[PDB]
């Protein structure tokens, strides 16, 4: 199945931790398809490497140079570096259908079964859940879609100052519009969300394909303990995902790294 | 339109505030369907008469009688008490379609437009949105969907301890099936969400129609000052919605009570 993959980025070496682990996982649970990443310039030439490992393939994007089609668009949104680097998933016309997934995320069970979503397929984001989170969607490639999601950035921006402002005020039917879009939040768990309705995390948590780990606080910004297999939590620090990204790490990458 | 109407739950003087609050605002918006209210003995004498004057009907629900429908699974599960007294929407077959209103509710604009959905339409629960959230719903009274209820209570409870938890289990196919029976979240927008996803409130919290004060603090639990028109926020406390409660708790409510 050489036409359908999973798509990510990392702009630098600390999300290349997180594309390193996601890529690990999605090999670790069998995927029949591809495995791309969308690395810059500023990714070291030893994540690269690491990457090339276990990607299939890794393509270089660098938006700060006047050649790449979302370079002008950089120069009238200063802010939306980050942003402009993701879309160009959609530029990724080797490839049918694909399944962006932010760096930050971790597959706990096969998930090849999303391919049979159509663009656009995304869960819904805790908080606000009449816009969907776009750590986790089914999308189709294609160079019409790219330039349009380029102008729409261009016109108005982003509402949130990053991608999921963008990808929902484009695809905003997506709240009103066909469920069959509507992925299972257990396809994007929101590992902050844990807390907010415990309740139902103990009735379907175990369910859980799919964890995003969202907001500020990433897996690398924390420390583990190799021999308690345990992530650190001394000090001022205010679990079982936190560990599950660094057993992943620890044996998987670890080994291949540096 | 004296066939449909709205319905909600008190079954104390506490909860009684904010469905005397929520009547109010129901009528202040020009609603052309009638307000029903499920009260218990448990009710003052001055409370009731207060909500009969705001309500177009009142009725009185004792679950702690032997001749109730629900007596019996209440000894069953002690715990579900006030759920089952909940339920009780459902036996209101003197009116054809229903939107259930938790009593921690507030309309700012007509929404008697909600009565064109049928049952079971809710909006989603931030944190985990695949449940839809039980504080506003729309519903067809019945006897047989009522009885049904009291089966699935009895027979496995709920996850969640109350209604919640008991309504989901219920109407699993909400997340799934149909996306007109998807409420939009301005219909049932949560005050504390306001901060999980901050941009997005910012973009479409103006919209809002309804403001739903989920979680363990009430309204009435914290202190007004007439004089600043402004929410209390001296000492050890932690806005906008909780002045519109108490402006209309102040100028409509306090002048009829007591
Ligand atoms: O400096 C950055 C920020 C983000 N990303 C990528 O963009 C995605 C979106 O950002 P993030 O996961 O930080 O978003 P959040 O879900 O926490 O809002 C990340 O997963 C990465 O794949 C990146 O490569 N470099
Ligand atoms: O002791 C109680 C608890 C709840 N309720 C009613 O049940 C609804 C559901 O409870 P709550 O609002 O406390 O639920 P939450 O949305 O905070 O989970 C309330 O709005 C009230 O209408 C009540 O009458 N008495
Ligand atoms: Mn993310
Ligand atoms: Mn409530």
């Amino acid at each position: 199945m050489t036409d359908q993959a999973f798509v990510t980025l990392t702009t630098n070496d600390a999300y290349a931790k997180g594309a390193l682990v996601l890529g690990s996982s999605l090999k670790q649970h069998r995927t029949s398809r591809r495995l791309a990443v969308l690395t810059t310039p500023q990714v070291s030439d030893t994540m690269r490497k690491a990457l090339e490992i276990v990607f299939d393939e890794v393509i270089t994007v660098d938006i700060l140079d006047s050649g790449d089609s979302a370079h002008l668009t950089l120069m009238k949104r200063p802010e939306l570096g980050v942003t402009l680097t993701k879309l160009h998933c959609w530029s990724l016309t080797q490839y049918s259908k694909c399944v962006f997934m932010d760096a930050d995320t971790l597959v706990l069970a096969n998930i090849d079964d999303l391919f049979e979503r159509e663009e656009l397929s995304a869960a819904p984001d805790p908080g606000w859940p009449d816009c969907f989170n776009s750590g986790v969607f089914v999308y189709q490639p294609s160079v019409e879609t790219y330039n349009q999601l380029l102008h729409v950035a261009s016109e108005q921006g982003s509402f949130d100052g990053g991608d999921q402002g963008l990808l929902n005020t484009f695809f905003n039917s997506w709240a009103t519009t066909d469920i069959r879009k509507h992925l299972p939040f257990i396809y994007n768990l929101s590992s902050i969300s844990i807390y907010s309705y415990l309740p139902a995390f103990k009735a379907f948590g175990a369910n859980a394909k799919v964890v995003h780990f969202l907001g500020q606080t990433k897996p690398w910004n924390y420390t583990y303990d190799t021999k308690t297999k345990s992530v650190r939590s001394e000090g001022h620090d205010p679990p079982q995902f936190l560990n599950v990204w660094w057993d992943i790490f620890t044996t998987s990458v670890v080994p291949l790294l540096q």
